[PDB]
Order: structure tokens, then sequence, then C-alpha cells
């Protein structure tokens, strides 16, 4: 069960909160895949290639994390990796009922596939991606919110 | 009262959750109108015609159910049908304060018009149209979440 | 479904919000039973006998409304009345997920039994028995929040 | 803290609930600035020019209120005004975790800045701009929802 | 309106989050009454008198704050103080709807009486009295959650 | 983190939802401690010693599960076991903000301690102990809600 975990998200862009989830889940799983979803339907600020790149940069220090981009269904991805656990992060503005709904839906698509939830550090519990984007977009400084190593990309 | 209720939605597509609500509310009113709102402001995956046709098939065997598409205010639709009851379904990811707000906005518009809520079966309380569309858009199989009569259409 | 609904509650005391729901739901069923549960496990300010008398006085003028006190499981009460509908009132402080949970817990005990929800008028949608008790217990005037018929008794 | 507050919003259009907050919060600070954000990401129905004008019109008779439009970060706006108070209104469908989040995001951008919350009158605690927009989109009458002096600009 | 604000609560015990609210709201009002309710029905861990002393001690450095104990209805207290503003704090576990409901109920009991909300610092937004009492009762150290000067009292 | 998890609760009585969480988290750590708290402040229907015994009986077939009763702080308990992870289950009626609060309060008391959340089967996601207690108290049958093993010890 601990062989491999998938932490999937849009990561638009990766923030300090995402990093705390990667930092702790990567302890539990021998390998942690960070799966960056295309999510074209959301309308991401940063492209799929830019978002993959930021998150690869911000996760170099984790030796067992590999980041991939993917365009299909997450449940099938997991089936490809032989993965039986999706990792999600829970924070203050988490839509908790939607997390449960998506966990059951992913399990109904792949009967092997569990969802497990982590928490970020308390300081980072109020960080969301959409605030970061709002800050960037009105040309403000969001460097206290996202890993310093991606800042020159999002600046 | 008793003589007619209207269960309005975007139904994009109709799911086993919406069918549960039709099944139950159709027991309480002589006639249940299933009303498919244009809802162009959301950006439905399926056209108004496709969504009417699908809910018509999935409701073929409910004797007292009649499906219609409409473009204007639901409050005015009710008035047209001499209807003083709107039907809504409550489920796990319902925005419950939004439901209340919509019910008082509707009564605002048509002073005789009450809102009444039913629940789906426990199995279908976690089904949402957006998860179903996310599945369908990423090539997944959503036939376990929508009535069998529509699968030839949404695939 | 059309002939009898039970609106069950502690009613400690009955409030303007509870009357709203009786008014509304009594329009939808041939008969509405207002069932006052013992609920001795809460620690009702008013006795079962007082809560029944209170709700009897405040409902005296509704033609199809009958009030009863009961001690056992509401699902068994419904069965005794050949009733397949439980009535609940949804308001601003409602614990919405607990409502669903109770609805399904009721159905698991009596497989025929559905729960249906009504709203009170907007003015009364913030009224709670808890606040009315707190007012009354701290010597304040609660008469704007409960039916006038009962005010003689709660003071 | 006593001298000035800024009530920021997209105001699309200004409704009776916004006005309540303006009335209430204008009573707590020597000067209130009503700041209309561009908010181009929310795709407003009404342009920034029209929303400024409508709020000016609706606020004309408050002695200590001035309205401004702004394109930049609200936290730098408050800096400009030597303001350490952001005013927000709390209503039934407020997403409360996200208000807290935004208050700490504003404070993480300008360290002296607090967010203070007021409530509207109870009758207006259910009004949202989203519902006004849906009403007028569907050429219904939302005149009971927005101040008389803006109605002709929105018909 | 800025003359006097009342910040009411059970304060069982006062925590760091309460003090953040007192710190900010005492900037807006020329006098801040911190009103310690008896709150019998909630079965406080600490007696009314003990709660009153802890909070008086924790708030002595705020020169325009006075703490009082009260047993009646808060809307009636505000009336005797000529106060038109109740101060409440909002945090992560706040029952938001219950705040709105009690704001309207206090308004319906006193027509001039508004409710205004503040936030604590982010580090203190997850502090609750009940978590403090849990720690105290199972004999752990909560000194990081309450003002340290009240620690020997608790 | 991979070696041990502690799933702490009042377990009053153990229900099919808790068993789901025990099944699931036991697949994620090499040992699972099911820790029965005294919780004298809650007012448990069953004594510590009954709730220990029922949970032992209900978990006797999980090979890597140990049940213990404890009176002190969970965070010290975790220390004494060289355990970095508390397991919690998330269900429909979870108070989500209070979980996150308790996770940060536990981590305040033992700086290495993480909280991880599992979901029960969808069918048991509406089961709570309080509703089981209510059924038992009112002499109804709650044997569909708690493991067969403990049913004799409940009625
Ligand atoms: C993209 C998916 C994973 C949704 O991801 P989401 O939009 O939530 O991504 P996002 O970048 O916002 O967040 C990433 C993860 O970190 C969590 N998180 C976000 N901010 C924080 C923070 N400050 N702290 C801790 N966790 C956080 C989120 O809860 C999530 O777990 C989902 O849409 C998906 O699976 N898409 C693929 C197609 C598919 O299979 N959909 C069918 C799903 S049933
Ligand atoms: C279309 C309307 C009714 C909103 O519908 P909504 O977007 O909620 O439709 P949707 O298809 O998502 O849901 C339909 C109904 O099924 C319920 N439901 C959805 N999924 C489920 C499920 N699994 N189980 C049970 N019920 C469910 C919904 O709560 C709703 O009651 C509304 O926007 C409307 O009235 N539009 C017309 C214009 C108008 O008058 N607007 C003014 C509103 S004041
Ligand atoms: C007594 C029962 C129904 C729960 O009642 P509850 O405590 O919600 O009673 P209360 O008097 O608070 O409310 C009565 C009803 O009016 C609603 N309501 C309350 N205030 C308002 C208001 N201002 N406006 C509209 N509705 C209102 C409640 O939501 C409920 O629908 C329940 O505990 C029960 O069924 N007891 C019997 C034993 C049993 O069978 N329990 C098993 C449950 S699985
Ligand atoms: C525009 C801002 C303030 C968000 O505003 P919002 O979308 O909430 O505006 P809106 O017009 O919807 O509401 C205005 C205010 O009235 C409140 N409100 C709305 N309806 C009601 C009602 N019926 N009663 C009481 N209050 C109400 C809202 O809660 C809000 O406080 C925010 O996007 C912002 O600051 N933008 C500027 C750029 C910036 O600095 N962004 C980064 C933020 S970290
Ligand atoms: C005691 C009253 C004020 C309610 O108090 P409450 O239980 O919320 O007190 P508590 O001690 O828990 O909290 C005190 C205040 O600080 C806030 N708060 C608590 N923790 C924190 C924190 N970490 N950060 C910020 N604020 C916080 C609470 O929201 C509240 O604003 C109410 O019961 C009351 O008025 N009682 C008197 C009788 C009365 O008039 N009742 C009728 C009311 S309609
Ligand atoms: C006892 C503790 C763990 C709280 O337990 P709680 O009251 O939640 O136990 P309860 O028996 O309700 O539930 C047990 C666990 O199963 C979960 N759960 C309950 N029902 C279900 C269900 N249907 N499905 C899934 N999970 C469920 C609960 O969420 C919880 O995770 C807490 O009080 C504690 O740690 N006490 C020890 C003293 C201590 O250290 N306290 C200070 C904490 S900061």
């Amino acid at each position: 069960m601990q062989k491999i975990g998938i932490y999937a998200g849009t990561f638009d862009p990766v923030t300090n909160g995402h990093i705390d989830i990667i930092h702790r889940s990567s302890e539990l799983f021998e390998k942690l895949i960070v799966a960056v979803a295309h999510s074209s339907a959301k309308n991401p600020m940063f492209s799929l290639d830019e978002r993959l790149k930021m998150i690869q940069l911000a996760t170099k220090s984790f030796k067992n994390v590999e980041c991939v981009a993917f365009e299909g269904l997450l449940a099938n991805l997991a089936k490809e990796y032989h993965c039986k656990v999706l990792v999600r992060g829970l924070r203050v503005v988490s839509d908790f009922e939607y997390e449960l709904q998506m966990g059951y839906a992913n399990k109904s698509l792949n009967h092997e596939l569990e969802t497990l939830y982590f928490m970020p550090t308390l300081q980072n519990a109020f960080i969301s991606s959409s605030i970061v984007r709002s800050i960037i977009a009105h040309k403000g400084d969001a460097s206290h919110l996202v890993p310093k190593e991606i800042y020159p990309l999002i600046s």
C-alpha cells in the first residue's frame, strides 16, 4: 500500500501549502507521484508545461518524488502506476463534502483506489492558489506564499 | 396544492440522483413537471435539446412526469402552470444556504410559491453532474452514475 | 404519501418558526400529525405535558393538524400511523448534514419512510428554541419569537 | 482604526444588502471609502464605470462616504489612504472560511491591516448580486432587491 | 458609536485568541467592557469569579478596558452601558450562522444594538477554550494557548 | 510514519463506520493502535471497560491491530508508542474545522505528530455513534449499524 502514492492537483501555481503535503506524504510512500492535471476546464493561469516545471523545481529536494503531467482520468492514471492511494491536502477553505464526493467517485472508477488526507502546517493552512493568482494578477508580491525557487518564473 | 409540482434543474446530464428525486416527488404531486432550464450562463456540456431528450428517455416510465425546457424565470414558469410548489433535491454537496436563498428569491418573485426538498437514496447522495461531466470529458465510464437509457447519448 | 405527514420535534417551546412549518406542511398532506417527542436526553426546559399543551394551543385553529406526545422511535410511530412522510423544517442554523444523516437513519429503521423539508418565512428563519430558552431563562422578553397563545405559559 | 474604513467589492450591481453595510459601517468610522474593484476576472455584467456610477448614486445621501474605482491591490489601496480597516459584510451565503482566508491574505500584504465584519438587516441577509443578475438576465423584476435610484440604470 | 463597545463571552478560560480580539477592538472603542457571562447552563470549568479575575489580570495592560461579570441578558447590559455595539471574535471553528442568528436576536431585544466582528492573529485562529479545558483536564501544558500570567491561576 | 498509526476515539459503542476506518488505516501502517479514550466529559453510555472489550471483539480478526484504553493526553500516548501519526475518519457529519483544529492542538503538544484522515465505505459514511445510542436508548434495533460481534453486549 505504501509502495506508491499519487498527489494530483492543478497546482496553478504550486504554493507553500502543496509543498507541506508533498513533504509529509512523501514520508509515508516509498514513491510519491505529483500528478499535474491539465484542468483546461478550470482555466489555469499558467500552462500545463509551466505548472509542471514550477513544481519539478520546487520538489527537487524530495528524493522520492516525481512530477508528471497527465490529461486523462486520475483513476486510470493510478491503475497505470499500480497505485492504490490518492493523496489529498485538507485546509481551511477545503470543500470537505466535495473531497468526500470525489474520493467515492474515484473509488467507483477503480475499486482498488483509496483516498488519504494530510494537513499542511498551520501557517500555510490559509494559503490557496486562487489568492496567489489574484495577487500576481494585480502585480503584487506573493513570494511569501509560494516556494522561493519558482518565484522568477511567476514574477 | 397537491396537484402539481415543478422540479427544475440544468440536468447536464441527468443522473441517478435526479432520477431518485423524480421518483420520490412524483409520488406526492398529481403531476410533476421536470423543467430543464436553458442555463446558458453555466456552460452546459450538453445543449438544451440534448438535455431535454435525455431526461425524457430516463423518465419514460413515470406516468405522471412531464419534461419541458424553459428559458425565462422559474418563478414565471410556476405561475404559468398554476404551480405553487418547487421541488429541489438535497444531497451531500448541496450548498444549503444557497438553496434557502433561492427559495426566498423565488417566493420574492411569486408570492404564492413554496420550495420543498427531498433526498435521494443514500447510494446516489454523492452523485453530482460536475463529477459526471469530469468523468465523461476525460474518457471515463460514467454509466454507473446516470440512467442506462441515456448512455448511448452521453457517449 | 399524500394522506398523512408527521412533523416531529422537541418543541421546547414551540416558536414562530415551528408554526410556519406546520402551516406550510399542513397544506400538503390531508392530515399532519405534530409529534412532540419526550427527548428527555436533551434537557428540555419545559416538561412533555407542557410542550404538548403549548403546541396544542398554538395549533388549535388548523383543521387538519393533530398534536401527540410520544416516547419511542419516530420510525415506529410513522408505521403505527401508516405514515411514509416525515416533515422537517430547514432554517439558517440547520445542521444540514445531520438532517440528511437522520433522514437515512429513519429510513434504515422503516424502509418505506421518506423525509421531506419545508422552509419557514424569511423573518422566522433565524429563530431557534435554544435562543428563545436563553432569553426566557435570562429574564428577557421572548414574545416576538413564539405564538401569543403560549406566552401566558412561558412566563 | 477610528478614522477610516474601506468597504471594497465588485458591486455588480450594488444591492440593498450592500447599502445596509454601507449604512452600518459608515456609523463606525469618521470616513468610509466605498471601493469598487475592477474585478475583470469575475467578468462583471456591468462595467467598472457603470458600477462606480450606480454606487455613487445610491450613496449620495451618506455624509461621510466617498466612492472610488480601483484596479490594483486592495491592500496597497488602504496604504494610500492611511487606512488599517477593511470592512466586509457577513450574510447567509457568505463563504466564511474564505473571508477569514482573504483577511489574513490582506494582512500578509499590508501588516497593519485588519478586517472587520458587519451584518445587514435580516430581510436583506439573503440578497446576493448573483441572484439579482440572474433576475435581470431573465428580464424579471429585481427592483425589490436594489436601491430605487439605480433601477433605471439596470433595466 | 465608538464610545463604548461590549465584548461578552464565557471566557472559560481566557485564551490568546480572546486577547487578540480585545487588543484590536479596544482600538476602535474609547472604552471596551469585557463582559464575563455567568453561563450556568454551559457548566464552565472555572467559576464566574475565577474567570473574571483571570481576564482582569490578562487585560490590565489595556488601559481603556474594564472587565465585569454579569448574570442577565446581554442586550440589557448594553442598554445600561449606553452601548450600541457588541464585539464578537471570528475564528476557524466559529458557528457562523449561530453568530448571525444571535446578532439578530440581540438586535430584536435592543433596537439600537449592532454586532461587529473581529479576527485574531492567524496563529491564534485555531485556539478554542474547549481544547484548553481538555488539555488542562488531562493534565497537560496549555501555557502556550493562554496568557502566561494566568497560568498559575489555572 | 509507515510503522505505526493510532486511531483514537470514544467508541460509544463501536459502529460499522469505525470498523471501516480500522480496516482502511490498518492497510496503511505496519501496526495500528486503536486507542479507547476515557472521555468522561462526554457522557459515555458504556464504560471504558465495556467500550475496550467491544472494540477488541470487533477487531480480533485484523492481524496488525492492538486495542488499548487510555486516560491521559493522546499526544503523550503517541510519544510513548514512538508514533508520529494519529488516524481520524472523515464522514458526512464530521465537523471539519474542529478536526483541523484538533490536529493542530495535538501537534502543539507533540511537535512531530501528524494527523491523517481516512474515509469509510460510502454506505457507512452517515453512521454516527450518537444515532446508534439513540436507537438503543429507545429500545430499537441498531444491529444494522454496529458489528455482529458486539450486538449481544449492547441490547
Ligand atoms: C485536478 C483534480 C486532482 C482536482 O484538483 P484540485 O483542483 O483540487 O487541485 P489544487 O491544485 O487546487 O490542489 C492540490 C491539492 O492540494 C490541496 N491543497 C491546496 N492548497 C492547500 C494548502 N494550502 N494546504 C494543504 N493542501 C492544499 C488540495 O486540497 C488538493 O489536495 C481533479 O480535478 C482530477 O482528478 N482531474 C483529473 C480528471 C479526473 O479524473 N476527474 C474525475 C475526478 S472524480
Ligand atoms: C436551474 C435552476 C433551478 C438551478 O438548478 P441547478 O443548477 O441547481 O440544477 P442541477 O441540474 O444541478 O440540479 C437539479 C436538482 O437536483 C438536485 N440534485 C442534483 N444532484 C442530486 C443528487 N445526487 N441527488 C439529489 N438531488 C440532486 C439539485 O439540488 C436540484 O434540486 C435555477 O438556476 C433556475 O431557476 N434557473 C432559471 C432562471 C431563474 O429563475 N433563476 C432565478 C432563480 S431566483
Ligand atoms: C425529536 C426529533 C424529531 C428531533 O427533533 P429536533 O430536536 O430537531 O426538534 P426541534 O423542536 O429543534 O425542531 C422541530 C422541527 O422544526 C425545525 N425548526 C426548528 N426551528 C425552526 C425555524 N425557526 N424554522 C423552521 N424550522 C424550524 C427543526 O429543524 C425540526 O425540523 C428526533 O430526535 C427524534 O426523532 N426523536 C425520537 C427518537 C428517535 O426516533 N430518534 C431516532 C432518530 S434516528
Ligand atoms: C473585490 C474583492 C474585495 C472581493 O469582493 P466581493 O467579490 O466579495 O464583492 P461583492 O460585491 O460580492 O460584495 C461586496 C461586499 O458586500 C458583502 N455582501 C454582498 N452581498 C451582501 C448582503 N446581502 N448583505 C451583506 N453583505 C453583502 C460581501 O460579503 C462583500 O463584503 C476582492 O476581490 C479584492 O480585494 N479585489 C481587489 C484585488 C485584490 O487586492 N485582491 C487580492 C485579495 S487578497
Ligand atoms: C456568553 C455569550 C456572549 C456567548 O459567548 P460565547 O460562548 O461565544 O463565549 P466564548 O467565551 O466561547 O468566546 C468569547 C468571544 O471570543 C470569540 N473567540 C473565542 N475564541 C476565539 C479565538 N481563538 N479568536 C478570536 N475570537 C475568539 C467567540 O467567538 C466570542 O466572540 C452569550 O451566551 C450571551 O450573551 N449570554 C448572556 C445571556 C444572553 O443575553 N443570551 C441571549 C443571547 S440572544
Ligand atoms: C477521544 C478523542 C480522540 C476524540 O474522539 P471522538 O470524540 O471523535 O471519538 P468517536 O468515537 O466519535 O469517533 C472515533 C473516530 O472515528 C471517526 N468516525 C466516527 N464515526 C464514523 C463513521 N461513520 N465513519 C468514519 N469515521 C467515523 C471519528 O471522526 C473519529 O475519528 C479526543 O477527545 C482525545 O484525544 N481525547 C483524549 C484526550 C486528549 O488528548 N485530548 C486533547 C486533544 S487536543
